């Protein structure tokens, strides 16, 4: 019953103006923070080899696109890596990232570990000398982070060992970063794996998104200095049902609603296995629903925003312009869905939930 | 992790729809549910026997003001007693209420008991046959119901205890409510008894809000159908740090930002021991606080919409007239007040 | 994590000092406390009219029966209407029961109600003004409480929800039934239906008495001053699966020993859908268990211990002798049971 | 609510087994687990320069002792540098703890680390990686893990913050330590410190432990493959009022019995800030105490076993006989006291009864 503050004003302050830049009107984050093991897989999708050199050229092809994307991206998410390389010109790409109007982000977890006792559920590790890490990405241009934290509709799941424990483990991750001036991208991811229909998948994320923020109450979590990462709410892939995009809309609206604090600051949603297109509309959608939101909602894609790029690029040089267009393509389009603007064109029930 | 539907689109429609009713723009809630032994200081500060003729007398003084106060009161609570007392006219009370476009509320817990083992805390009982309970009130012309908890800042309270018992028993009595068309009005209220600061009451009044609405969940209460009924977070009553009533705004705001989720129909702030001005001034400045405020925040006040009324009748029937004005000029007042519009003449420090 | 004592020496001492007497060496409890409603299947299968006088009769019938009885029986569960109903003799029922050597019980909780949002599943009431009638039972003669939640085992429960707000309950009943030196039994009980084998009821049984204790831990319950009323771990009715009678022992052993602590007085348990037979063979075997048990593990019987009884008497004054002599069968059964000596004629696995 | 085994029949009566042969009848713990930067402190007591050498002869001590402590050490406790060091004769010191008939146990954690929002609470780090290290562990000799939480009595601590999240990482430590094979000790430490008294620290005690089971029923842990590792129940060390060894004794036992289940196979108690004397005293006044304990309450002693040793070698290669003299005799005596059969009434030298307590810097 006794407060012990964790941060001071000028340390909220600083979080919070972090996490309004990265959400800002129009903008998104790109996440480009695929580890060797994950790039690995895109790369021989297109028949380039896997080494450093290439990952530079790709993550430099995307960092370096022209200054259309500027108002688009507010913040980009790298692979440790990625954080220490540098462009053709010398320039260190948090350098560039950060000229170009865009909050510099880094991936800190550790990836998924088995909990045993569950149906094959995962809980996430990477909090060992979690605070020390955070301080030297803090020094290197590093403003916000990313912990994925991943969950799955089954028969028995989530189980409240699952939601219990990656709850907890989001908040202590949560509590680490705001230590070191680092926002945290809270991310429960629940898949969409799955035959389960709509109102499951919203039915679960509620449950699980309650958790969520009750724990980062529990550990005194800086809401104001926080991004919550959540899926989309939507059927399983193998749902037989069939949905609107208006539908998927309030549904992700409305559980969002029920569970997120208006104090959070945005919400950067992650496309899972939508096609970019599917990605844009969705999150078009969302945005026009008819609902009231308190909290910016905006993007947090990968592949939603490389796609058509890594294949125009296909690992040859020539194709370097090819390639950084279809990406400004994509940013432009999220720019404008995150605003409730979008439109193939380019610039120009309720109570049943 | 598996959905078994508590309620039907039909039933969660009729719920908003209630909850929408007693919240719309500039209405708030009389609380004039007092029984007979909670009024009975204030019938004897006015020299006034504690008679059933004079509590009806008294009610019916208050719902039956003129049509001035139709637009500023979107609800009215009663105690069980006057949920079937009728005016002079014949006209049920509750017939009087909803005639003049308030809402009916009916006070459903059976008061606080002691928690062993704590330093003085409570609990609050009523569960038991309140689904019965809520199927006759409704059919008797109720649409919401109030259940008050309590909770007090001292030393090593509230605590892990108190606040999670308390927390539980809002989400049991919401959840029989709403199975029988009742909205609940969730009361989790933090005294302001104590010197303690308003950092203080802030960091408890978000460690309590949490809770609760983490209970709702667990019980699968529907937010769009409840109300919130909670303390303005101010300094305790006997801190001797003083602060501006926008400070108290953006303590309280900023409090519940951190708590509500934005599907919360409705906010609507009890006035502890608030004078009636001090409750539409502090009201008035958190509809005037800079901050994105998600849902209405409006009020739910007894004696601060009563205090001058009760004084001004003394008991007479022949002071009716100017007893009503004292209420109507009070209802006004917090009118205005829930829209920011009342004149009585660095949110990072949070 | 500051203490603020819910009980005193004193209080303890008295509590500890019921809760040992009830389940003494060879001593168990007879559980006769059926509703005029519960007991109506029951004495429509005798074809006997459903009056406070049958079954005033048939309780003194059992109440009454003969000396051999006393070291049986440490507890006496009675229905409120019993408690204060007298033997032809004009003896209250409560001396009759203490003439004898046992302790009286009361139930006081007031049956389930639904969950809403779950499949099926329910909590229980009977917790508003329990402190009132504790002080009242035990001024009248009543030492210890009983109080019934039920779970079930199926697709998607016990859920999350029930186990908590079961726990939650039970241990509410539990603090404000030692505020008044009355010791309360905890009965979480998990009902056999269903097609699930032994491994499923035993996890089951594990998670929901681990909730348990946890609960009465958060509300400061003296666990010395308390009884534990568990099913027996068993496959549910309709399971295809055969088991033994030391397996199902095992298997109750096994969970108890995982999530009883030390400091409960005494398990005992109830017989649910079990004949009078089965009841006691497995008492029997449980207590023959290997593994070391360091509480008392007894009966607190109803239909495991009237079954014969009742048919005998069949409502028929003229059979008095024949009935108790089928009660008075059973409960030297059990005694025996409950001690590893009756006889009708891998733990890692676990 | 369903059932999906962590654990079979066969990693069950593995780790149960371990456990049992861990605190079977008269045996205890030897907790020789110190770090570098906590071994230096002591080697530096006596002049002794604090090098790898240094080091690793004064465990070749403490383990080569003669036969007469392996009827009283059922397990011994390893820092990762030790449990890769050899004996003068080459021998693993796996190896030799394992000929003297002990189980080899390691310490796992990565130490504790401040919590947001607290007033100076804590929880402990060390889950990353922690399943490879415990298979490497495994193969390498060991078959039990230590693991530290700290917490402390104070007006506001501790939390319900630092209590649920300490229970909650012992508990995934425990899952984690259990599917290698590595029976776990639960360790949740509530310090010593402060000047409250016997039924505080009591109160608290009950109130940790209550959460620390709940956990590790959440986390689906097989308590009879593990071990409990707790604080006696004792005033704090600034306390005023004074208690009996059997007052100690009755605190304790009555802690454990309303929250450690049955099924736990045995509670191997820390000495905290006690002498060697008092530890053993204690210990064996728990075991004598009146009432029903399900459990084996044994010891699990670091410096309680080592303070007269060190102070008898004094880094002097020829005091070495001298030293594990008095090793053994502590060991001997809490042999004695983990079956209440402790009398001391004899020698006992003046190191055995300073107090070895350390205020928590």
């Amino acid at each position: 019953p006794h407060s012990h503050p964790a941060l001071t004003p000028e340390q909220k302050k600083e979080l919070s103006d972090i996490a309004h830049r990265i959400v800002a009107p129009g903008k998104g984050i790109l996440a480009a923070n695929e580890s060797t093991g994950s790039i690995a897989k895109r790369l021989q999708s297109i028949g380039t080899e896997n080494t450093e050199e290439n990952r530079r050229f790709y993550r430099q092809l995307l960092l370096t696109a022209d200054d259309r994307v500027n108002p688009c991206i507010g913040g980009v998410i790298l692979f440790h890596e990625t954080l220490y390389q540098k462009a053709d010109d010398g320039r260190p790409f948090p350098q560039v990232i950060k000229s170009k109007g865009g909050v510099v982000g880094i991936k800190v977890d550790k990836g998924v570990v088995p909990l045993a006792g569950t149906n094959g559920e995962t809980t996430t590790q990477g909090l060992d000398g979690l605070s020390e890490r955070c301080a030297q990405y803090k020094k290197d241009g590093a403003d916000f982070a990313k912990w994925r934290c991943v969950l799955k509709i089954g028969e028995h799941t989530p189980s409240a060992l699952a939601i219990m424990e990656n709850a907890n483990v989001l908040a202590r991750y949560a509590s680490i970063c705001q230590q070191n001036g680092i926002v945290p991208i809270v991310e429960p991811e629940i898949l969409p794996d799955g035959d389960h229909d709509l109102k499951r998948c919203q039915y679960v994320t509620e449950k699980v998104l309650a958790a969520v923020y009750k724990a980062l109450s529990d550990h005194h979590i800086y809401l104001e200095g926080t991004l919550l990462k959540p899926n989309m709410v939507t059927p399983g892939h193998a749902c037989t049902q069939k949905y609107s995009h208006e539908e998927i809309a309030m549904a992700t609206v409305t559980a969002l609603r029920r569970t997120v604090p208006p104090a959070v600051t945005g919400v950067t949603f992650l496309s899972g296995g939508q096609s970019e297109e599917e990605a844009s509309i969705n999150l078009n959608a969302i945005n026009k629903c008819p609902l009231l939101k308190p909290w910016a909602l905006t993007f947090s894609y990968g592949r939603a925003l490389q796609a058509s790029a890594l294949k125009a690029w296909g690992g040859k040089k020539e194709n370097l312009k090819a390639a950084q267009e279809e990406y400004v393509k994509r940013a432009l389009a999220n720019s404008l869905a995150c605003q409730g603007k979008y439109t193939p064109s380019g610039q120009a029930s309720n109570h049943a939930y």
